[PDB]
């Protein structure tokens, strides 16, 4: 879209920020506009977990305490955008974000709130390269196995993840049923995380117009 | 129980070793009887995939080349010990050894051969921890989600994997279906691996018996 769409939605999920509270917080251009509007309000915030470098420097500089997930024993909220988000509310995540950290901040968080332009929203999951992130050691074990799946992966060579982990991105899959793929994958030994967050998926997504940000609840 | 079991055990393997092979060794003090029978075959096998730093070393000594995983696409064996095994051959694994390591090595060889005492084999899997290898971040949540499973995960503090994850080992389970509960923790985010090896069980358990090894296959 345009940075405008993206803010209207960013702008749009700072209504489930709740007093007291402490506020997943994802990554992402939209994300970024996110972060502007509960700077508005930092003041009747506990303060944030993030799973994003950026966010949290930029929460810290806004003076937002900033929370570890092992401090707290559930999120009220993670507020994050996708790579595509299907009918289901089942997203492709991690393709340009910490993968790892997402997938462990939404587990821990009551609400995914989903912030989106246009360009995400897809029927079938798949043509956005699925990320699954890979003991090292096992990196053409587990490519050998999504192969066997009806995937094409492709190793993202010259970078690791923080821990030290690889990253293949999986393309030409026709992902009809998701929640099954993430089981599937999640059973390879060597795989780390998948970017299929299809068990534990969207809770209200908000997408980025024209004029303004509708909200599905 | 005696080493001598343990001996008789790890010598009745080498049948399994074929000339010019690349043999997947494992860990342990059954193990280590195993690479020693190897080693009087040394000359005429190709190398060994190690899941182990200490059996690497002692591969070595015996002149015997190291490939890694990512250097092979299969292994006709891989000889290991458990820590317990089951009437169908499922397995808790990696209670002192590499966990991860152990996991993928073992689903790339085509045959796993168990080499035990007569003190591994259990009739429900899980009076021995089972270990869980975990994101450090995720700890407090995978060990939330694991007491959920009827489990009582306990922290193995002081120490962290190769990969830096910390490990719960997880006590009072009744694992009587192994291929689901390994399902259910592969699926919680947070978790790198659990040494549940159950999709992927043994397929020859040699037991060292007060009357020689004995061999199920
Ligand atoms: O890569 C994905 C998560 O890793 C996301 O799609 C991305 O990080 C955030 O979305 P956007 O930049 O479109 O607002
Ligand atoms: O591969 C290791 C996993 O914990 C162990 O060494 C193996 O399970 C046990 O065999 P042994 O009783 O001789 O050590």
């Amino acid at each position: 879209t345009q940075d405008e769409m993206k803010k209207a939605a960013g702008w749009a999920a700072l209504k489930y920020v709740e007093k007291g509270s402490i506020v997943g917080v994802g990554t992402g251009s939209t994300v970024n506009h996110f972060i502007d509007a509960l700077g508005t309000m930092s003041e009747e915030i506990k303060g944030a977990v993030s799973s994003s470098v950026a966010s949290t420097e930029k929460l810290e500089a806004l003076g937002i305490k900033i929370f570890d997930c092992n401090e707290v024993a559930s999120l009220d909220i993670y507020v994050d955008g996708a790579d595509e988000i299907n009918a289901d509310r089942e997203m492709i995540k991690g393709g340009g974000a910490a993968l790892t950290r997402e997938k462990i901040v939404a587990a821990i968080a009551d609400k995914f709130i989903c912030i989106v332009d246009g360009t995400k929203a897809v029927d079938v999951l798949g043509t956005f390269p699925l990320p699954v992130e890979v003991i090292p050691m096992a990196r053409s074990y587990v490519a050998r196995q999504l192969v066997k799946l009806g995937g094409d992966p492709c190793y993202r060579e010259g970078v690791i993840t923080d821990n030290g982990n690889v990253i293949l991105d999986v393309y030409g899959m026709k992902i009809t049923n998701p929640k099954q793929l993430e089981d599937q994958i999640n059973a390879i030994p060597g795989v780390v995380t998948v970017g299929l967050f299809a068990h534990r998926g969207a809770d209200v997504v908000i997408t980025g117009t024209p004029e303004g940000a509708k909200i599905e609840e």
